[PDB]
């Protein structure tokens, strides 16, 4: 099915998925009532851009990714049993063609993110990320989705959060801000955090935060292989010694058969040590030296 | 030495601490560049109160408080090797009076104290407490100080930290935020917190939130009775079957030889969870019943 239509693909959250798509080889097109120069650079890639909203700029459409079910490319779609998706949804789907890395936990998931992405380009990898529903790659020189890297934030609260496919999963916290998506319930919000980690495939891996008890008790249920982390005495991965150097942060971090690495984050808080004890376990478990570590992590702001 | 002079007594942070000087028995002085309401309620409970800057209003008294040194009421004291005390130094001295109950931790304490507070009212105790630096007394018909009991935030970035002089100590948690307090150096702060919890008296309590990993590695040094809390399977005091009724969260709390006892409270998060278990631990130690404790709890906004 090679034919993907967005309706409003000058939308800030919609431009960066055509993108992508374009990059993976499919054919995409889009609507929008007024070009601008998203439409254009889009145009340039590769995507047919309608400038009204007809039902004619449906036609060929395998599927629609839409963010007003009146509108006519909508219903002309529905009436003709073509798919109509969610722009989150389609989001989700871009993780199953790259390396994806997903950032879960309530607390921590944009700042983690980030950090990943910091270090990865510092490693020359030059990722594609996902902070607040929009595609990103810091200083690309590429369509978005080049890199064989996709680093995003996994939001429990999202229709689409069990239909992630990463190869890592982080998971930062879990507290019950959005129980009421859970029918108010926080152990059922705590079963989806399990079920989310069994998408990993067998060989996948699992970034838990043990200093989270709530992360701490659901552990012995991940039938995945996992890296645990923490200030706590049994983290695999932990921060100790910790500083402060002016507005910035010092702390060294334990790494099983690793010698004890210094690093340093403009941060401050102990939140952001646990962010930067995150992104050590996924840059140390994907072979990133400590040089690109280092920088990756001093160089964020 | 029973004579105390405030310059600036009507600012918001002194004319509490002096009404409590009053309360105590104490000759209470003070200056002012105005006359206010503040100062004329002052004057009502016994404050004899000067409307000018110059020395000879420091004439007679046993100790200043202040909030500029150059100010010549402070220069005739220090001439005078009369001591001159910080406002927060006074402030810290009131809780030998009382029966304090110190709300320390870096994130927490304004709540933890409030809902404190709001359980005792409950309980018909009419305590005093301290937000912000503000002396507070929730709809009293009393001097500030009346009760026996004075709940107070404990900040470990305050120069006084260290000379309080507790019944009962929280500690909420325990982050890097004020390592510039103590050198820039985490470990040195972890220091300050168990030499805090052993200025208890033998027979005092300390309430510590294992959850917390900071917390949880420090209890095992603290020579004081401990009542440990949290959700941790571990804690003495926990919270189960967390759930969600509109703008309310519920939860079951669990207590040494008690029955469970549902209570809610109207602010979401589970780190108001964990100030309610705090809270709920101060009330049950002190005696307080299970209505007072509901009905604390739920009145609170
Ligand atoms: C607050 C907000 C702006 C945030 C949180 C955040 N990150 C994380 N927060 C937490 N929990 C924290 C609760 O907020 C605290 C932090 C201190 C140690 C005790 C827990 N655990 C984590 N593990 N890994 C990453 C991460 N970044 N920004
Ligand atoms: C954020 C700020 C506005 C605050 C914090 C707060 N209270 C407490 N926060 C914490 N740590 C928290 C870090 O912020 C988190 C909360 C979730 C469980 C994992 C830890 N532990 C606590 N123990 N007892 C009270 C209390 N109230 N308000």
């Amino acid at each position: 099915i090679r034919r993907i239509h967005f309706v409003g693909i000058g939308g800030a959250g919609m431009c960066g998925i055509a993108e992508v798509l374009l990059n993976l080889g499919y054919e995409v097109s889009g609507s929008d009532l007024k070009a601008s120069a998203v439409t254009e650079r889009l145009e340039k890639f590769g995507a047919q851009i309608f400038i009204g909203h007809q039902a004619e700029n449906a036609d060929g459409a395998d599927v629609l990714v839409v963010s007003n079910r009146a509108n006519p490319e909508v219903a002309s779609a529905l009436e003709r049993r073509i798919p109509v998706v969610p722009r989150a949804e389609m989001l989700a789907e871009l993780m199953r063609y790259r390396h994806g890395i997903a950032v879960a936990g309530t607390h921590g998931k944009t700042t983690t993110t980030s950090l990943i992405a910091s270090v990865f380009a510092a490693g020359g990898l030059d990722p594609t990320f996902v902070i607040g529903g929009r595609l990103n790659a810091a200083g690309t020189n590429a369509q978005l989705g080049a890199s064989r890297y996709l680093v995003a934030e996994a939001d429990e609260s999202d229709a689409s959060f069990l239909h992630l496919q990463p190869m890592v999963a982080v998971v930062t916290n879990i507290d019950a801000d959005h129980m009421a998506t859970y029918g108010g319930d926080f152990n059922k919000l705590k079963k989806t955090f399990v079920e989310f980690l069994h998408n990993l495939p067998f060989y996948g891996l699992a970034v838990m935060c043990v200093d989270d008890p709530v992360v701490r008790e659901i552990l012995p249920q991940i039938a995945r292989p996992t890296v645990t982390y923490g200030l706590s005495e049994d983290a695999d991965v932990r921060a100790i010694n910790i500083r402060q150097e002016g507005m910035r942060t010092w702390f060294t971090v334990l790494r099983p058969e690793r010698e004890p690495l210094d690093v340093s984050v403009n941060m401050p808080g102990l939140h952001n040590v646990l962010n930067s004890l995150a992104t050590i376990v996924i840059a140390t478990d994907e072979g990133i030296s400590d040089e690109a570590i280092v920088q990756g992590l001093s160089g964020f702001q």
